C-alpha cells in the first residue's frame, strides 16, 4: 500500500519500476533437470517409476490411465460442475473454429499459382500440474484447440494422483491417453518416448520450475521435442481511469496475484485518489482469502503507479507489454487500436481477468515475462503448420524464366540458373 | 553410391534413409561465440570496431551505410538487375500481402465479444552474408513481409564490404539502416542494441557456424532477441513418375546441392529405369557446374529410391517432411491433399526450386532439419503476433457469471471466483 507518482520519479526509479524479476535458473535446477531427461531417454518406464517412488510418492503401475478409472471419476462429479465445463468447452470452441485461416490461393502472375495450406501438428503431449487444487480449465485450453485442428494424436500428463476434475476434462475434449507422470519427467517422457509414453511432435501447458526447465531443455535438443512458447512469472498490467470501480480493480489485482508468488501485478492511473482507494480495496480483500499467503507474497512485488494522464498509462502499457492488459476506463474500447502489446486484452467494467480464465471463449495460455515483443498468445496456429505450394504453367514459367535467370547468374549459383535453362529448352523444341 | 530399391532394404535401413546426419556443436564455437556476445553487449560499437580490426585489411569507420554509398552502388547495376529483382519483389509482396489474416470478432454469446486481432513485431534485424557472390535474394524474402506487416524498424547487418546488389535490395525493399558489422558480432550488435546499432526484437536470416551459433544463444538469453527459426542443413526430395524428364529431376536435384555440402538431396519413383536417367543426367549435368565442389560433397550423401508406387513414395516423403518437396508426376496437384508435411511444394515440370527460391512469389527462407514437424514456411505471421481482446457487456457478464463461479470455485481459485461475486452484486444494486 504506497502510491508510487510515476513524474516525481527520476529516470532511473522509472526504469526500475517496469523491470522484471532476474531469472534464477538454478545450476542445480539444470543440473537435476538434466539427470532427469537423459535418465528417461536411456531407461524409460524404468527411470519413471523411480521417480514414482520418489518424489510423491504414489507408486504408479500402469502409467496410463484406464478408461474405467476415467468413467468412474467422470460419475463421482456434480452435474452443476460438467454443465459449467461444457458452456466453456462451446465458447472456446467458437473462438478458436474463428481463427481457421481461410484459403490462400492466388496467381502472382498469370499461370504463377501460389497457395498457402496448413496441416496439423501429427502429434501433440499436453501437461497439466498437480497439487491439491485441479487446473482442469488449462486441459479445456490446450485439447480444445488440439481438436479443431485435427492433430492425430492428443495425449496428456498430470502427476498422480491425477484429480476427478482433470480426468473428466480430458475425456470431455477427446484426449486420447492420460498418464501417470508429473514434473521434468513426464516432460522428458513426452520428448523422447517412453514405452508407455509416445514421443510427440510438440508439448503444450505451463508448470513449475522443473517443468520450465525441462521444457526449456527439450525444445533444444535435436532428439527432444518443439514446446508452446517460453515460460516466466506470469503479470497483470490494469489501466483505471477515475470512473473505475476500486473492488474492481482490486479484484483482478488479486485475480493474478494468486496465481504464484512470482506474479507481476501493476496498476496504472492519472488519478492518486483512485490509487489509494485501489490499495485499501486491496488490503480489505485479501483479508476474505482462505489460501492467501501466495497472493500476499505476490503483492510484494506490486506497482500502484499515478501517472499523469491515460496517454501515459498506454505509453508505458505499450512499453511493459503485460500479458493480461485490464482496461477499466469509460472509453477501453476506444483505446485498443493504440495497444501495441499484450497477451490478452479485458475491456471495461464487466470484463475480470476470471472471465477469460474459464469461459469467454479466449485462450488463458499466454505470453509472459516479456515475451509478448514476439510471442501470441496460444490460439489454434500453434497446433498446425503453414504450407507453401507453387504450380507454375508453361506459360507461368516462360514469362517468369529470365526474370529468374538473371537473379541465380547475379548470385552465381548456376545449377539453379541451369535448372532454368533446361526448360525454355524443351518449350523451345516444342514449340 | 547408386540406385537403392526400397522395398529390398531392410526394415532398419529404411529407417536411416529417413534419419538426418546429427552435428551440435563444438565447445568451442559456443565458447567463442559466448564471449563475443557477452562483449558486444558491455562494450557495443568499441567492440565491433576491435572484432573488425582483426579480420578485415580496412578496419570498419563508419558503421551505418550512407545513402550516398546505397546511392552510387544502384547506379552501377544495370537495368536487367533492377528490373528482375522488381519483378521478384511484386511477386513476393503479392503473395505475401494474401496472408494477411482476416478479422476475428465474435460473439461466442451474446454479450461475449472476443477478437483476435494482429499487431507487428515492432522492430525486425535481418541477416545477410557477404562472400564472393552475393545473396542478395534473401533481403526480399525478409524485407518485403516486414514492410508489409508495418513492422517499425527494419535494419540489416551484412559483413563490409556489402557487395552492391545487397545495399540495391535493401533499399528496394525499404530497409532503414544497413551495417557493416559481419558474423555473430552482427547478431550480437542486433540482439543487444550498440551506440549505432538498435536492439531488435526478432532476428531473421540464415548464415554461418558462427552466425547459428549466435542466433541459437541469442535465441535462449533472456536478454537476447527471438529469432526466425532454427537452423540445419537444407533439403530437397523429388517424387517423379515414370513421365518426368531425367534432366529437369536432376536439375532440381543439383540446385539443392550446390546450396552446401551438407545439403540433403533425395529421389523417389516408382521406376528403376527412372532412377538410372536420372543418376546418370545427375552426373553429365554435374561436369558442366564451373564451381562442383559444394554440390559434388552433397551429392555423396544423395539417396536415389525407387518405391513400389507412388503412394509409397507419398509415404516416405511424409514420414521425412522434406524441407522442399518437388512432384514431378502426372497428376502432381492431386497427392497435395496427402502430403501432411513438407516446407514447400512445386508442382510439375515447370515449377523449378529456383523459381521459388527467386520470384514465384513464395518465401525461400524454410524449416528444415526434421523441423517441418512443426515448424512453417516464413510468412507474414512471423513478422506480427495475434493478440485476442475480450468485452463483456453488463448481459453477458450476467449471463456467464454463474458458469465462471463454479469453475472457479472448483479450481479453489477464490479471488477468481470473488471477481465475478463483486460484479454480480454491483449490478443487483443497480436494479
Amino acid at each position: 500500500n504506497t502510491i508510487i507518482d510515476w513524474n516525481s520519479c527520476t529516470a532511473e526509479q522509472q526504469r526500475q519500476l517496469l523491470m522484471r524479476p532476474a531469472i534464477s535458473a538454478s545450476e542445480s535446477i539444470t543440473r537435476t533437470v538434466n539427470d532427469i531427461l537423459d535418465n528417461v531417454k536411456a531407461r524409460g518406464d524404468e527411470a519413471l517409476r523411480e521417480y514414482s517412488a520418489k518424489f510423491d510418492k504414489t507408486t504408479v503401475t500402469a502409467l496410463k490411465v484406464s478408461a474405467e478409472e476415467i468413467a468412474a471419476a467422470s460419475e463421482r462429479l456434480s452435474d452443476e460442475l460438467k454443465q459449467a465445463m461444457a458452456v466453456a468447452v462451446k465458447n472456446i470452441e467458437t473462438f478458436h473454429t474463428a481463427q481457421k485461416l481461410p484459403p490462400v490461393d492466388v496467381e502472382t502472375q498469370p499461370g504463377v499459382r501460389c497457395q498457402q495450406v496448413t496441416r496439423p501438428v501429427a502429434s501433440v503431449g499436453l501437461y497439466i500440474p498437480g497439487g491439491s487444487a485441479p487446473l482442469f480449465s488449462t486441459v479445456l485450453m490446450l485439447a480444445t484447440p488440439a481438436s479443431i485442428a485435427g492433430c492425430k494424436k492428443v495425449v496428456l500428463c498430470s502427476p498422480p494422483p491425477i484429480a476427478d476434475e482433470i480426468l473428466y476434462a480430458a475425456q470431455l475434449c477427446g484426449v486420447q491417453d492420460v498418464f501417470n507422470v508429473g514434473g521434468a519427467q513426464a516432460i522428458a517422457a513426452l520428448a523422447f518416448g517412453t514405452e508407455s509414453v509416445p514421443k510427440v511432435d510438440k508439448i503444450f501447458g505451463p508448470g513449475n520450475a522443473f517443468v520450465t526447465e525441462a521444457k526449456r531443455q527439450v525444445s533444444q535438443r535435436l532428439d527432444g521435442a518443439a514446446i508452446d512458447m517460453p515460460a516466466g512469472p506470469s503479470e497483470v498490467l490494469v489501466i483505471a481511469d477515475s470512473g473505475a470501480t476500486p473492488d474492481f480493480v482490486a479484484s483482478d489485482l488479486l485475480s493474478q496475484a494468486e496465481h504464484g508468488p512470482d506474479s507481476q501485478v501493476i496498476l496504472l492511473t492519472p488519478a492518486a485518489d483512485m490509487a489509494r482507494r485501489v490499495a485499501e480495496a486491496v488490503e480489505r480483500q485479501l483479508a476474505e482469502l482462505p489460501r492467501a499467503e501466495t497472493a500476499r507474497q505476490a503483492l510484494n512485488a506490486s506497482r500502484l503507479i499515478v501517472t499523469k494522464d491515460l496517454a501515459q498509462c498506454v505509453e508505458i502499457s505499450n512499453q511493459y507489454g503485460p500479458e493480461h492488459l485490464i482496461i477499466q476506463t469509460r472509453n477501453a474500447r476506444e483505446l485498443v487500436d493504440s495497444i501495441t502489446s499484450a497477451g490478452s486484452v479485458f475491456l471495461g467494467d464487466w470484463s475480470p481477468e476470471s472471465a477469460g480464465d474459464y469461459a469467454s471463449g479466449t485462450n488463458h495460455v499466454l505470453p509472459t515475462y516479456g515475451y509478448t515483443a514476439t510471442c501470441s498468445s496460444l490460439g489454434l496456429a500453434d497446433f498446425q503448420k503453414r504450407m507453401t505450394v507453387q504450380e507454375l504453367s508453361k506459360e507461368g514459367f516462360s514469362a517468369l524464366a529470365s526474370t529468374i535467370e538473371t537473379l541465380a547468374a547475379a548470385e552465381r549459383l548456376t545449377a539453379h540458373k541451369n535448372a532454368v535453362t533446361l526448360r525454355v529448352n524443351a518449350l523451345k523444341e516444342q514449340a
